[PDB]
């Protein structure tokens, strides 16, 4: 369910800086960009 | 950059339910069952899909339980599009029917629809997308995680910033050279996010989703279809296409008269003299000071006596601090309730040039009547010919108001787009302030457009001829009422180069009357920069040299003799081409055509053109390849497949002081470009009307005309001329114009008379220049009789013919 190609990821935190826990609590995927 | 926190495919969206078919198209209910992280989700929406034309698809997503803010806007056989729907998650899918290409697919991300946050996403068909003004950017927008903010803002143009105007329209190219356009009719603060998949997200802070899709298939057809909805460009007066000269710092009528004198003595054409804030009494609208400007009315009357026009700056904000009864614009505005009001119902007070100011509400019909009266009364004192409307974001020198702004959800919204200053209040008025139609929150991006509409109407009533309005702030559909200049550009090589993409972008958005301040506004120009900027700027559809208060002078007559010669040549060529430029504005006005256009609009099937934005065309036929860097004596430009004739091979007469043809297979060509030269090439197959010289259009319009005939290899060419009185209203409706087609075929040139009336009948044709004549003719005939005189150049293959003909009477010119 979190296997989305990097270029096709749509922002689930456009409103504020978010932590992994808050992101997952929203029902979203947390995967840091590699750069 | 790429988001670390992103939606899984299972993220809750809306579900489509009860899809139904209508005569117009489709209707459905959309239901969200899981709330988003934004407040005030609208859980039940109505979808309406309207199949309006074969090339226009329209859909709306609204709250069926509450009227929401909507932008005020005037209204084999098969469509080019097909539409399908995803049920869960909800999406609209639009295919191009001809090749099955997916143009729109909103299933790619969740639909968000909350009171102050709308988000709709789509796949894009390619990495090539243009539009979403106003930003300092390449014509083709970067898809590398780019956030584009639409929130009208007073800021000197710089990359990555929301600037003076907002145009929520994009044109997307498809592999093979087809294109489509998308218009989101939403005036709220918004971010548009582009990503490399490629995909786009609209993120708006209010209103509804009102979406138009234009199927093209040609880029020129997409622009025309968009302009069908927002309005075809207004027809300018002919004089408006002449040279305009302005600065901040012409501080008296004596100094302003010296500008015209100095231009005239140095043989520089000038149609329109401008003043900035200098004319006013204490920087107030509809006044003039009794020091430097005591004889302002006489100065303007004298300009008119010499065949010139006059323009001056008008700001929106009205001085509120004067003694009661001493300043009619404020006193009468107060009486009639014309101003934007605050929470207690009093005028919102900000700070602009005169000090404390109130802001007119141009959505209030009574404010329109007040503005008409103030313009008409001032015009009875000083007969100005148009209005330069500045600071109409609206610009505020303080944040919000003198009394600050209240703490509410409009001033402090749940989603703030990427605006400079990080707040909707920065450099403007309170978002929760009251206007007749809605709050400033919803109407801000329309403020400049509403002032342009009010000013257009005011000028029609005051003068009874075509209005001439130049506006800083704009919105989609602005071009129906007014033109634009790109604002406070620095006098730099970077801003000279950036002006080309920006002028092209506004032409795609239906604002063809656009230009940048020639030689730049801020800072000090150099002589070399001012020569190159005058050369390029002579191909801006709106050509004005304007200059800031603290800058060194940059009028053409203020430079060295060699620089003056180059600037004179540029102005001479523009004046010679005015009948052609006017005809291009006619095509914009009647058919939604562009005036200045990128190569990709004219040659979309040649993918090499897609990234070219440092060259421009005028219409189909004139390719301009400017030098945009210091120290350059050559330029490399792209030449699409065909023959391009050097315009230097066409004789042009001036009042004061290299390959003849490029044969291109579609390739980059290095051209000589010394300081005194700008490269201009005429496309084979085209005929251009030209007119003799003048220091004004009043003088030039009385001169004999000429044709430049660029033959194809097969000896063919086509062109046209539109002619009217240059300033009357309702010319096309009344039929008060002449329209002529020129055709070259089999060693002959003829005219075809589409319409001939008194306006145009007596136009004299005295010269015909034919490019691409391979062999010297033995004889040249005009209506069957050997001409008085002709010259043939074997080196340039140019045949130059003297004739005595009338544009409005059928002729036949022949050679062999
Ligand atoms: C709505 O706009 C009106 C103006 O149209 C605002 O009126 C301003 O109200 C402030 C007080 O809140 C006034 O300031 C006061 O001035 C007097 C002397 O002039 C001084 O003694 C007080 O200490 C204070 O500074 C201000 O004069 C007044 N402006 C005008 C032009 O009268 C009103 O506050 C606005 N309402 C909201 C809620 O923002
Ligand atoms: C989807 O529509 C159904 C049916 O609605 C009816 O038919 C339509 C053409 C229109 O004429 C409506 O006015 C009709 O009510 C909805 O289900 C009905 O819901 C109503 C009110 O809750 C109820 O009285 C009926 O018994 C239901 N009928 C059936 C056949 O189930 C349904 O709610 C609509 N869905 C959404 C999400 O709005
Ligand atoms: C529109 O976009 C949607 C979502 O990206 C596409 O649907 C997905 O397609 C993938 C890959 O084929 C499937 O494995 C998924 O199950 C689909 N997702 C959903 C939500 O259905 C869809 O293919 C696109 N439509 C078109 C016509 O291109
Ligand atoms: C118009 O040109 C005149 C003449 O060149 C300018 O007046 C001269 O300007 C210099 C300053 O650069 C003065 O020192 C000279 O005394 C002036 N000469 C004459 C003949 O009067 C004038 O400034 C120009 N005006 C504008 C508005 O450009
Ligand atoms: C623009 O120029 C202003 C005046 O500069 C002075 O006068 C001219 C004739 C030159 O000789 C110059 O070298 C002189 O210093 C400046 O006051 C102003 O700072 C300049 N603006 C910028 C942004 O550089
Ligand atoms: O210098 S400004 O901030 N830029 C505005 C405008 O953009 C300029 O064109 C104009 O000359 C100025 C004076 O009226 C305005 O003030
Ligand atoms: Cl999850
Ligand atoms: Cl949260
Ligand atoms: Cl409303
Ligand atoms: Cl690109
Ligand atoms: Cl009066
Ligand atoms: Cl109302
Ligand atoms: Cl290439
Ligand atoms: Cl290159
Ligand atoms: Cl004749």
């Amino acid at each position: 369910q979190c296997d989305v190609p990097p270029n096709s990821r749509f922002d689930c935190a456009p409103d504020k800086a978010i932590t992994q826990e808050q992101c997952e609590a929203r029902g979203c995927c947390y995967i840091p960009a590699k750069q």
